[PDB]
């Protein structure tokens, strides 16, 4: 069948693409920059990370586009076309172990992420992300190329000039770069770490939930253990433990009331006067009720809405690497089975286009799980 045929198809496919990914995430830019509730460390690596996917689909699909053609070029004005996408691939990688671990010190230790985490340090951090992203992106065109070996059959069977060379993908770029260096060192290890970051910060957040409910039960058993103890000396063991934990869950004016209570109850206690004791340790249900329990709950909203922004986060990077990772390991096979015949073109243009479509899945996840990001986006889009 003619080339241009199936050719047609995977370009069409290709330009629709583009045009998504370019509107979705020129949405998401306009969201952040209209809105300040939106604006964020947070949201500036998702917003270098919708830049990148702008960029795939102005220049990295025409670039694939044009890569698919075998058309005559220079060979390193080939790689350069072949290898940008490498580029915004992991600029993309940046911004999202940035943002896992942007999430993990927002988790960790919430009390210095306001003093350690600021505007000025993230922007820093995204502009030599990007400067690392294109020396990645671009070390074949540092000579790790086959620019020196050139297939001077396919070249004079296309008519291409002196000096210049099919323009093909495989045909300029390594495997071994882009297997051992792209996938394993750039991708491959990174989404590892951010699997590492996600799994701590759930674990923190589990594990602050449960601290959580233990420091609610101890409260409130030690309460029973005060009203049936038999003598001025139980009564104060107890209070001591619920004086220690108050000012535990303390680290504003309901704890105040807290722990002068509890002082209260100890002093009685400590002149042996059970019974008063126990009378000013029932006052203590009051404050709870009015104040500690309003506390606990507010506390378990807030790490419940931090689970839920990190389960978004998590899911836009298991959705890289879901869109990514069939072309990379075709790649593997490619290079790892010189036995294997290669992957048909079907194949690899369906890789291709699956890579590209991960371009435009972001704007959605943040639409469908991201409140400000959905009242935003329709605010923007009804006016
Ligand atoms: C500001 C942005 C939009 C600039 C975009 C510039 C792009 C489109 C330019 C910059 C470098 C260019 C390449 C440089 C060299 C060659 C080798 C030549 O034999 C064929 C064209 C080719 C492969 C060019 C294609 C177009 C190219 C990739
Ligand atoms: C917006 C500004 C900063 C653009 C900066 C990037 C420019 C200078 C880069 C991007 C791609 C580059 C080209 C990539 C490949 C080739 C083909 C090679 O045989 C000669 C050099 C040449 C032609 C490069 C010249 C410099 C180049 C055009
Ligand atoms: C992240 C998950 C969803 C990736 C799915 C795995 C994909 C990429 C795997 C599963 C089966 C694989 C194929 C199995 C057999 C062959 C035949 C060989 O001659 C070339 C490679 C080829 C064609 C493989 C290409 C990669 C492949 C299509
Ligand atoms: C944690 C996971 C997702 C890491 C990614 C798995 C990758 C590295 C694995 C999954 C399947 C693997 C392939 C399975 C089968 C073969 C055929 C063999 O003749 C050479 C190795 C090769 C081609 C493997 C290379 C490595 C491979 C692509
Ligand atoms: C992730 C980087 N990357 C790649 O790794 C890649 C690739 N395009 C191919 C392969 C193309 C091809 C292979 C055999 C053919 O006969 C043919 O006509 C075309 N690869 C292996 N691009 C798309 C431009 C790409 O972005
Ligand atoms: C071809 C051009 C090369 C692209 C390099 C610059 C791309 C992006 C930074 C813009 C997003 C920064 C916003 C963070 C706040
Ligand atoms: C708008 C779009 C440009 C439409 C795509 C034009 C790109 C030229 C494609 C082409 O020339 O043919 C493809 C290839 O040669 C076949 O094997
Ligand atoms: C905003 C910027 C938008 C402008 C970008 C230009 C649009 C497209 C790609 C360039 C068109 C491809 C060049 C045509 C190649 C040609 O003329 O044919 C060569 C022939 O096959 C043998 O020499
Ligand atoms: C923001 C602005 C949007 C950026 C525009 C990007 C459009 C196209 C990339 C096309 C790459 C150049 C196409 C190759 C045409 C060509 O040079 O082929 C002629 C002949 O083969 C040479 O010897
Ligand atoms: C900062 C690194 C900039 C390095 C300068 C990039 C020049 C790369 C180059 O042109 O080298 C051609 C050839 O591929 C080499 O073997
Ligand atoms: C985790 C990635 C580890 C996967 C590394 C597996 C490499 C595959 C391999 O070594 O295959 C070579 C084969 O022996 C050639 O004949
Ligand atoms: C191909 C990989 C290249 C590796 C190059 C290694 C260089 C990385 C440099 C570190 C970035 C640190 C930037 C600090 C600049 C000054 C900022 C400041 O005022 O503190
Ligand atoms: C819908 C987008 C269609 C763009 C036209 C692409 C025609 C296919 C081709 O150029 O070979
Ligand atoms: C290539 C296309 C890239 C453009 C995408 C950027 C989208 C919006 C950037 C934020 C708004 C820019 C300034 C808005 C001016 C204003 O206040 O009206
Ligand atoms: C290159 C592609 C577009 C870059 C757009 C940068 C986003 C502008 C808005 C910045 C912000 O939201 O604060
Ligand atoms: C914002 C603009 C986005 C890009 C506009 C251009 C759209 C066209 C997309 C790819 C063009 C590919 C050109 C074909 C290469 C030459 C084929 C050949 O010479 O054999
Ligand atoms: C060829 C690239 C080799 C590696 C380059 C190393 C990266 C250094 C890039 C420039 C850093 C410029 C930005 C530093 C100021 C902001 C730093 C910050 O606020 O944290
Ligand atoms: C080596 C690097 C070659 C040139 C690449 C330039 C890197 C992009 C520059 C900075 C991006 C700024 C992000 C916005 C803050
Ligand atoms: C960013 C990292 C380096 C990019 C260097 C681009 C290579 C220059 C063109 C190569 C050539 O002239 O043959
Ligand atoms: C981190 C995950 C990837 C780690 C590296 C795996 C490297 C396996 C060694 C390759 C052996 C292939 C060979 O020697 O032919
Ligand atoms: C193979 C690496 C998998 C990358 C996905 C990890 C990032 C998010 C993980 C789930 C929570
Ligand atoms: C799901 C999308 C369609 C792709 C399905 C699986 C591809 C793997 C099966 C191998 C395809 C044929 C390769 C071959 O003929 O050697
Ligand atoms: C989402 C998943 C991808 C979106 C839809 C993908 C549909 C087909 C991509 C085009 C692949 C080209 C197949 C024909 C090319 C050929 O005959 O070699
Ligand atoms: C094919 C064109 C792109 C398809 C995108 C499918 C996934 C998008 C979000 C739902
Ligand atoms: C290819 C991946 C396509 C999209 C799957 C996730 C999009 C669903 C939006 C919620
Ligand atoms: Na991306």
């Amino acid at each position: 069948a003619p080339p241009i045929m199936g050719s047609s198809v995977y370009i069409t496919v290709e330009l629709a693409i583009a045009v998504l990914a370019i509107l979705g995430n020129v949405l998401v830019c306009w969201a952040v920059w209209l809105n300040s509730n939106l604006q964020n460390v947070t949201n500036y690596f998702v917003v270098s990370l919708a830049a990148a996917d702008i960029l795939v689909g102005v220049l990295a699909i025409p670039f694939a586009i044009t890569i698919s053609t075998g058309f005559c070029a220079a060979c390193h004005g080939c790689l350069f076309i072949a290898c940008f996408v490498l580029v915004l691939a992991q600029s993309s990688i940046f911004s999202l172990l940035a943002i896992a671990i942007d999430r993990y010190i927002a988790i960790a230790i919430p009390l210095r992420y306001n003093g350690l985490v600021t505007g000025t340090r993230a922007a820093g951090i995204i502009a030599i992300c990007w400067v690392l992203s294109f020396a990645i992106g671009l070390t074949p065109m540092l000579g790790w190329n086959n620019c020196g070996q050139p297939k001077e059959g396919k070249a004079h069977s296309q008519g291409c000039g002196e000096g210049q060379v099919a323009c093909l993908f495989e045909d300029v770029v390594p495997m071994n770069y882009m297997v051992y260096f792209n996938f394993f060192a750039c991708v491959l290890v990174p989404l590892l770490l951010m699997l590492g970051v996600y799994l701590r910060i759930f674990a923190a957040a589990r594990r602050q939930l449960a601290d959580l409910e233990d420091n609610w039960e101890t409260l409130n058993d030690n309460l029973k253990v005060i009203e049936k103890a038999d003598n001025a000396a139980q009564v104060k063991d107890a209070l001591t433990k619920m004086r220690a934990a108050a000012l535990d869950a303390q680290k504003r004016h309901g704890f105040d009331i807290l722990v002068g209570q509890i002082d209260d109850a100890l002093k009685l206690a400590n002149e042996g006067k059970v019974k008063e004791a126990q009378a000013a340790a029932e006052q203590l249900k009051t404050t709870r009720n009015a104040y500690i329990q309003k506390y606990l709950e507010r506390a378990r909203s807030t790490l419940q809405k931090e689970v839920h922004a990190a389960k978004s986060a998590a899911i836009i990077a298991g959705l890289f690497a879901l869109c990514w990772l069939p072309l990379h390991i075709i790649n593997c096979f490619t290079f790892f089975c010189p036995d294997c015949s290669h992957a048909p073109l079907w194949l690899m243009y369906l890789a291709i286009v699956l890579s590209h479509t991960n371009s435009v899945v972001n704007p959605f996840i943040y639409a469908y799980r991201i409140r400000e990001f959905r009242q935003t986006f329709r605010k923007i889009i009804r006016s």
